[PDB]
Protein backbone atom coordinates (compact mmCIF):
# COMPACT_ATOMS: atom_id res chain seq x y z
CA UNK A 1 0.00 0.00 0.00
CA UNK A 2 2.63 2.52 1.16
CA UNK A 3 6.28 2.73 -1.29
CA UNK A 4 9.22 1.30 0.26
CA UNK A 5 10.57 3.65 2.74
CA UNK A 6 7.52 4.81 4.09
CA UNK A 7 5.78 3.87 7.23
CA UNK A 8 1.62 2.96 6.93
CA UNK A 9 -0.59 3.64 9.64
CA UNK A 10 -4.57 4.68 9.64
CA UNK A 11 -4.94 5.70 6.00
CA UNK A 12 -1.77 7.65 5.86
CA UNK A 13 1.60 6.84 4.86
CA UNK A 14 4.69 8.86 6.77
CA UNK A 15 8.21 8.88 5.66
CA UNK A 16 10.85 10.20 8.53
CA UNK A 17 13.86 11.82 7.68
CA UNK A 18 17.59 11.46 8.62
CA UNK A 19 18.43 14.88 7.45
CA UNK A 20 18.08 18.66 8.00
CA UNK A 21 16.51 21.06 6.06
CA UNK A 22 14.57 24.75 6.05
CA UNK A 23 10.69 24.49 6.37
CA UNK A 24 10.30 25.53 2.88
CA UNK A 25 13.22 23.22 1.34
CA UNK A 26 11.49 20.51 3.31
CA UNK A 27 7.78 21.12 1.72
CA UNK A 28 9.41 21.27 -1.48
CA UNK A 29 10.89 17.86 -1.12
CA UNK A 30 7.32 16.51 0.42
CA UNK A 31 5.38 18.09 -2.25
CA UNK A 32 8.36 16.63 -5.26
CA UNK A 33 7.10 13.10 -3.70
CA UNK A 34 3.50 13.95 -4.31
CA UNK A 35 2.96 14.40 -0.17
CA UNK A 36 3.43 16.96 1.75
CA UNK A 37 4.79 17.66 4.97
CA UNK A 38 2.84 15.91 7.90
CA UNK A 39 -0.53 17.44 9.08
CA UNK A 40 -1.55 16.54 12.62
CA UNK A 41 -5.25 16.04 13.00
CA UNK A 42 -5.89 14.20 16.26
CA UNK A 43 -4.15 12.93 19.35
CA UNK A 44 -3.83 9.58 17.96
CA UNK A 45 -1.67 10.84 15.42
CA UNK A 46 0.01 12.79 17.54
CA UNK A 47 0.90 9.57 19.53
CA UNK A 48 2.10 7.72 16.66
CA UNK A 49 4.38 10.24 15.08
CA UNK A 50 5.98 11.44 18.54
CA UNK A 51 6.39 7.59 19.15
CA UNK A 52 9.05 7.59 15.60
CA UNK A 53 10.88 11.32 16.18
CA UNK A 54 14.49 10.79 15.60
CA UNK A 55 15.44 12.49 19.09
CA UNK A 56 15.77 15.78 16.93
CA UNK A 57 13.79 19.27 16.53
CA UNK A 58 11.03 17.85 13.12
CA UNK A 59 9.07 20.39 11.47
CA UNK A 60 5.61 19.73 10.84
CA UNK A 61 3.53 21.03 7.94
CA UNK A 62 1.73 24.25 10.09
CA UNK A 63 2.98 27.96 9.37
CA UNK A 64 2.03 31.33 9.99
CA UNK A 65 3.73 33.83 7.55
CA UNK A 66 0.65 35.50 6.02
CA UNK A 67 -0.14 36.03 9.81
CA UNK A 68 -2.44 33.32 10.67
CA UNK A 69 -1.59 29.72 12.15
CA UNK A 70 -2.51 27.34 8.53
CA UNK A 71 -1.93 23.72 7.82
CA UNK A 72 -0.23 22.99 4.64
CA UNK A 73 -3.13 20.62 3.10
CA UNK A 74 -6.49 23.33 4.59
CA UNK A 75 -7.30 21.34 7.44
CA UNK A 76 -8.58 24.30 9.79
CA UNK A 77 -5.98 24.99 12.49
CA UNK A 78 -8.53 26.73 15.11
CA UNK A 79 -11.05 23.68 15.16
CA UNK A 80 -8.24 20.94 14.64
CA UNK A 81 -5.81 19.29 17.08
CA UNK A 82 -3.20 21.57 18.88
CA UNK A 83 -0.27 20.42 21.23
CA UNK A 84 2.24 23.87 21.77
CA UNK A 85 4.41 23.70 24.36
CA UNK A 86 3.48 25.95 27.38
CA UNK A 87 4.37 29.54 26.27
CA UNK A 88 4.45 28.83 22.54
CA UNK A 89 3.64 29.49 20.10
CA UNK A 90 4.84 33.28 21.02
CA UNK A 91 6.59 34.88 17.48
CA UNK A 92 9.82 35.02 19.35
CA UNK A 93 11.81 38.13 18.28
CA UNK A 94 14.77 37.62 20.88
CA UNK A 95 17.24 35.38 18.02
CA UNK A 96 17.84 38.10 16.31
CA UNK A 97 17.42 36.66 13.13
CA UNK A 98 15.14 39.04 11.49
CA UNK A 99 11.27 39.25 12.18
CA UNK A 100 9.75 36.58 14.94
CA UNK A 101 9.07 32.72 14.16
CA UNK A 102 6.65 31.42 11.47
CA UNK A 103 7.48 27.71 11.14
CA UNK A 104 5.68 25.04 13.69
CA UNK A 105 8.14 22.04 14.91
CA UNK A 106 8.20 18.91 17.20
CA UNK A 107 10.13 18.82 20.58
CA UNK A 108 11.43 15.57 21.17
CA UNK A 109 8.57 15.22 23.86
CA UNK A 110 6.08 15.86 21.20
CA UNK A 111 5.46 19.36 22.28
CA UNK A 112 5.06 22.19 19.16
CA UNK A 113 7.13 25.14 19.07
CA UNK A 114 6.99 28.15 16.44
CA UNK A 115 10.83 28.82 15.26
CA UNK A 116 12.80 30.47 12.78
CA UNK A 117 11.52 29.01 9.08
CA UNK A 118 15.20 28.72 7.48
CA UNK A 119 16.77 26.33 10.76
CA UNK A 120 17.53 23.04 9.09
CA UNK A 121 15.62 20.66 11.11
CA UNK A 122 14.20 16.97 10.44
CA UNK A 123 11.20 16.69 8.84
CA UNK A 124 7.78 14.27 8.27
CA UNK A 125 6.43 13.99 4.68
CA UNK A 126 3.04 12.50 5.09
CA UNK A 127 0.62 11.13 1.66
CA UNK A 128 -3.00 9.34 1.85
CA UNK A 129 -4.13 5.84 0.65
CA1 LIG B 1 19.17 7.37 5.96
CA1 LIG C 1 -2.51 13.66 9.15
CA1 LIG D 1 -1.38 3.48 16.10
CA1 LIG E 1 4.72 33.85 13.66
CA1 LIG F 1 12.28 20.02 24.41
CA1 LIG G 1 8.67 29.92 19.77
CL1 LIG H 1 -2.08 23.21 22.79
CL1 LIG I 1 10.26 32.48 10.48
CL1 LIG J 1 20.05 26.60 13.32
CL1 LIG K 1 -2.48 13.85 0.75
CL1 LIG L 1 -2.73 12.98 4.31
ZN1 LIG M 1 -2.55 14.63 2.87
Amino acid sequence: SCPVNWVEHQDSCYWFSHSGMSWAEAEKYCQLKNAHLVVINSREEQNFVQKYLGSAYTWMGLSDPEGAWKWVDGTDYATGFQNWKPGQPDDWQGHGLGGGEDCAHFHPDGRWNDDVCQRPYHWVCEAGL
